[PDB]
C-alpha cells in the first residue's frame, strides 16, 4: 500500500530512474505519477533537480530549488536563459552536497526517481548534469519525446539517434520512449511503432528516400545499427499509467543486468 | 563608420548565416558582434527569434520580443521553462508573418543572421525553428559550443555528432566551432585542435578507453570517420572577433558552391 512504510535492506541496490526530455515533454508528470505507480509495492524517493518549476506533483527527498530558484535570479536582472544557466552555476558549489545526498537515498530506497532540468540542453551541457551521472550508480535513463515531433521518417531517426548522444554523453544506459500516449488514436500508435521501434525496418525506409537529407538519415540510421543493439522502446502516458508495467520490467532487468 | 549605408543590388541572393547553440555558449553576443565586422563592407540585417532575451547588443529587423516575451508570459503564472514553450505556442501562429518578412529581409540584404532561441532545444524539438529552416534558400548552420564541455575525448565525438545531427535536423549545412576561444590558454587551444583535427588520433584515445561507454564512442568515431567526413572545427570568439575572417570565408564559400 502507498501508506505502507515499506522497507529497503539497507545497501541492498536501488533502481535509480532518470527521465530526460525536450522542455514540457513530461518528465514531471511522469516522475509523480510513476512513483506513485511505485509507491503500493516499494520504498521510492524523488530528487528534483529542476531549479525553474513552481509546483511539483510530488514530494521530494531532494530539491534544489531550496538553494536557489530560477525566478530569484531574474529579480536579479537575468532573463530567463540566462537564469537559468546562472542557476546551474550556483548549484555547483553545492555540488558535492547534493551528490553525496542522492547516493544515501540510493542507499535507503528501493526506487530514486530524478526529474531533471526542465530544459534537458541544462543537464547534457552543464557541467552539473554531467558530473552528478558520472557519479551515480548505474542510473537508467529514460528519453522522453513528444509524439507530435514524429511526422516523416527521418524524424524517427533524428529521435532515436538523439537517444544514442545522450548515452554517449551521460554514460548512462538511455531508454528511447515516447510520452503522452494518451492523445493518440490507435492508428497514430500503430504508425510510431512502425517507425520508432523497429530499426532495421526504419533502416529499410530512409535507404527508400533518393535526397540529401534522406541518404544522411539512411547513413546515420545505419550507423547507428552497428553501434547499438536492438533496445526496447517505451510508451509511456504519465496521465493514464500506460506504459508503466514496461518500465516496470525494463528497470527490473536492467538492475539483474547490473551487479553480475 | 556605423553611419555607412551599403547598398544590396536587388535581384542578388543573400548569405542567410543562422547561430545555433545550447544556452551561454554566445549566439547573441556572436551575431551582434559578427554582424558589427561584416557591416564594415556589407548591408546587414539581423533577426531576432529569442523570446526571452532582456537586451540585444545589435539592432534587429525583426524581433520575435514585439510579439510576446517570456517574461510577459511569466506573468501570467507561467514558471520560466513552461513560459519558454509557451512563447513559441504562440509564435506558430503567426508563423507565415515571420516567414515572409524574413523572406523579404533576403532579398533587400547582403547578408542576415538570424539568432535563435536562447535554448536550442526550443529551436530543434519545437515547429517553430524547423519549419522555419525548411522555409529558408541555402541558409548555412554556426553550430557553437562552449570549450568549457570539451574534458574528455568522448566529448570531442559528441560535438561532431551533434553537429550531424543538426545537419539532418534542419536540412541545413552546418558548421561545428567552438566559441569563447579567447578564455582558451595556448596548452587548451592546441589540444582541442588535435582531437578535431587528427581523426585518427581520436580514435586511438578513444581506444584505451575500457569503459561500457568508452567502446560505443570508440565504435562510433570510427564508423564517421568512414561514411561522413570530419568537417574542419571553427574557432571563434565573439569577443575578440578571432575567427571572423575564416567564417566569412566559408560563409562566402558556400554561397559560391549554393548559388
Ligand atoms: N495528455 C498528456 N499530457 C501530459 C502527459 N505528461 C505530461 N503532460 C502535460 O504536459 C505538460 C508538461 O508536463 P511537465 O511534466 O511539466 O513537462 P516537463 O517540462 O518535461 O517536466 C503539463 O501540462 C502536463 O500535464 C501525458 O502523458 N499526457
Ligand atoms: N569570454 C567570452 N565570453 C563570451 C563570448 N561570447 C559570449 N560570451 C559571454 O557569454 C555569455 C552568454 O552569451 P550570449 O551571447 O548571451 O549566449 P546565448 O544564450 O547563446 O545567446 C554572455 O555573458 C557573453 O558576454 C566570447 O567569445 N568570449
Ligand atoms: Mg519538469
Ligand atoms: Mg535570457
Ligand atoms: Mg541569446
Amino acid at each position: 500500500m502507498r501508506g505502507s512504510h515499506h522497507h529497503h535492506h539497507h545497501g541492498m541496490a536501488s533502481m535509480i530512474v532518470v527521465f530526460v526530455g525536450t522542455a514540457g515533454s513530461g518528465k514531471t508528470t511522469l516522475t509523480g505519477e510513476f512513483g506513485r505507480y511505485l509507491e503500493d509495492n516499494y520504498k521510492v524517493a524523488y530528487v528534483n533537480l529542476d531549479t525553474g518549476v513552481k509546483e511539483l506533483p510530488y514530494e521530494p527527498s531532494i530539491d534544489v530549488r531550496e538553494f536557489v530558484t530560477v525566478e530569484e535570479i531574474m529579480r536579479e536582472g537575468y532573463g530567463p536563459n540566462g537564469a537559468i544557466v546562472e542557476s546551474y552555476d550556483r548549484l555547483m558549489e553545492k555540488f558535492n552536497e547534493y551528490l553525496n545526498k542522492i547516493l544515501r537515498l540510493e542507499k535507503e530506497n528501493d526506487y530514486v526517481l530524478i526529474d531533471t532540468p526542465g530544459q534537458m540542453e541544462t543537464f547534457l551541457f552543464h557541467e552539473f548534469g554531467v558530473r552528478l551521472m558520472e557519479n551515480l550508480p548505474y542510473p537508467l535513463v529514460v528519453y522522453i519525446s513528444d509524439p507530435e515531433i514524429l511526422k516523416k521518417p527521418n524524424d524517427y531517426c533524428f529521435v532515436r539517434f538523439f537517444a544514442l548522444l545522450i548515452d554517449l554523453r551521460l554514460g548512462a544506459t538511455t531508454i528511447p520512449a515516447l510520452n503522452k500516449v494518451d492523445l493518440l488514436s490507435e492508428e497514430e500508435k500503430e504508425r510510431h511503432r512502425k517507425y520508432f521501434e523497429d530499426i532495421d525496418y526504419l533502416t529499410a525506409r530512409l535507404k527508400l528516400d533518393p535526397s540529401m537529407q534522406g541518404l544522411m538519415a539512411y547513413k546515420m540510421c545505419s550507423m547507428m545499427t552497428e553501434v547499438l543493439p536492438p533496445v526496447r522502446v517505451l510508451y509511456l502516458s504519465a496521465k493514464t499509467r500506460e506504459g508503466f508495467e514496461d518500465l516496470e520490467t525494463l528497470a527490473y532487468e536492467h538492475y539483474c543486468t547490473c551487479g553480475d
